[PDB]
């Protein structure tokens, strides 16, 4: 769709005065504060005046202070384009950013010898990057690789704050300028068409040079992260059954809502209950052999639905990353039964077999049965995380990373066990980080010490199936920490 509003490197003063000059009433951005990570302004222009509204992520959902909570940034500006409540203020006309360090295709201070190197190596025929011109003073240089084979290189120029190739059009932006010629591509004087398939890989890695690659974006997460968040425009999919007026307070939060084509769909519901096919929960598949549920901490009117799903998931193991309550306000009720107790949860029947307390960790086995039918009773086994703070992330990853690996073990033990349900509060901050790690992780496992990962690729891969897999750049630097101390004790 765009997502241009967002500015990442814009201070506060600089928002006022750009709505101020280039906007009008109706003009609004959103924009990074650069001090401290996890806040966010939405400055709006509004009866010739600016008004900055904070947004706070502090690892489970981006909390709009005098509004509601959302899972992308996209998907909050989509929310209140087309609605009102907001107050009242009004997202009438996006006023884009020019600046490409978010794009995914800009390599800023790259030299020559350096791009027809990554270009030769691991390019083919449609890659390209725009870079900083060395040669100039302050141009750029476009470079397109084509074949299956050679490497053109198309110079640009600024001339008067606007880009261009030598002749045409003038372009106000990078970005007009390389998505006009990926709608209009370059052709050269003797039938080569310069042809821009894709941006250039430089993320995909060797799973064994995990460690160089952490060294540099510490120098680097930030930028690759928001390139990363730049790219969350195209995840906004349906989410119609969980806007519905009879699954609205089936939702922890009004708005945090699956996606239409990967929602846990409830089967075998009450035939007297109008509707019983709906919880918050989405389908999780890798490279998209361990599937996954990524739902949320149940409500009181959830648990029922809750057991249902892990009942007709054929489910095994449940991964809990929240306390029941955090920061004062309620994260999730308690779904299961005390030890050694018996509850039932409408057709659902949960027995605490027994509880077993780790330093970071509660491990409960537990029995599930349905209500008529003898043979139904499964082992369901909870992990229970702790240890998980309120804000930021763990500092150290062997707290979470013995975690999962006593949760694999388990789950390979288990003939034909269906997916893991995790959830946290939201289910896409923590929830998402965990299954991010364990996905990649999971590669390590099979393929060895050489192999390829892709942190981002795989992110982008799971928030296409649920809204904001992996909320703040902490849990994304944290994944790099995870992954890496998972191969150093090797
Ligand atoms: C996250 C990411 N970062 C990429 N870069 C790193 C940062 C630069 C550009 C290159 C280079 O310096 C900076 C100015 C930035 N401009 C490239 C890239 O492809 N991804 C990606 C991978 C898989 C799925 C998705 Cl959705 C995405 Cl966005």
């Amino acid at each position: 769709t765009s997502r241009r509003w967002f500015h990442p490197n814009i201070t506060g003063v600089e928002a006022e005065n750009l709505l101020l000059t280039r906007g009008v009433d109706g003009s609004f951005l959103a924009r990074p504060s650069k001090s401290n990570p996890g806040d966010f302004t939405l400055s709006v222009r509004r009866n010739g005046a600016v008004t900055h509204i904070k947004i706070q992520n502090t690892g489970d959902y981006y909390d709009l202070y005098g509004g509601e909570k959302f899972a992308t940034l996209a998907e909050l500006v989509q929310y209140y384009m087309e609605h009102h409540g907001q107050l009242v203020i009004e997202l009438k006309y996006p006023l884009n950013c020019a600046d490409p360090t978010s794009e995914r295709w800009f390599h800023g201070h790259l030299s020559g010898k350096e791009a027809e190197k990554l270009l030769t190596e691991k390019g083919k025929h449609g890659s390209f990057l725009v870079r900083e011109s060395q040669s100039h003073p302050g141009d750029f240089v476009l470079s397109v690789r084509t074949g299956d084979s050679k490497v053109t290189h198309v110079m640009i120029r600024c001339q008067e704050l606007k880009y261009d190739v030598g002749g045409g059009e003038r372009f106000d932006s990078l970005t007009d300028l390389v998505e006009h010629y990926k709608k209009n591509p370059m052709v050269e004087t003797l039938g080569t068409v310069l042809q821009l398939k894709q941006p250039l890989n430089t993320t995909r890695i060797n799973a064994a040079e995990i460690e160089s690659r952490v060294r540099e974006l510490s120098k680097g997460f930030w930028e690759e992260f928001e390139t990363l968040q730049q790219q969350e425009c195209k995840l906004l999919y349906s989410r119609k059954e969980g806007q519905r007026q009879e699954n609205k307070n089936k939702n922890r939060y009004k708005n945090i809502l699956p996606f239409d084509h990967t929602r846990v769909v409830l089967h075998d519901g009450d035939p007297n209950e109008p509707v019983s096919d709906y919880i918050n929960a989405n389908i999780i598949m890798p490279e998209f052999k361990k599937s996954y549920i990524a739902t949320q901490g149940c409500l009181q009117n959830t648990v029922n639905d809750f057991w249902r799903m892990v009942f007709q998931e054929n489910s095994r193991v449940i991964v809990m990353t929240t306390k029941e309550v955090e920061r004062g306000k309620s994260k999730c009720v308690k779904y299961w039964p005390d030890e050694y107790a018996l509850k039932e949860y409408g057709v659902m029947r949960v027995r605490n077999v027994k509880e077993s307390a780790a330093h970071d960790y509660t491990l409960r086995e537990l029995k599930l049965s349905k209500v008529g039918q003898g043979n139904t009773e499964r082992t369901v086994w909870q992990y229970h995380f702790r240890t998980w703070p309120d804000h930021g992330v763990p500092s150290d990853p062997g707290g979470v990373l013995d975690f999962l690996e006593e949760v694999h073990h388990k789950q390979e033990s288990i003939m034909d066990a269906g997916p893991v349900v995790v959830h946290c509060s939201a289910g896409i901050g923590r929830t998402g980080t965990f299954i991010v790690i364990d996905i990649l992780i999971d590669i390590i496992r099979e393929k060895g010490v050489d192999c390829d990962i892709d942190v981002p690729k795989t992110i982008q891969m799971v928030r296409s199936q649920r809204s904001g897999m992996v909320q703040t750049e902490a849990q994304y630097r944290f994944i790099y920490m995870a992954v890496q101390h998972y191969i150093e004790t090797l």
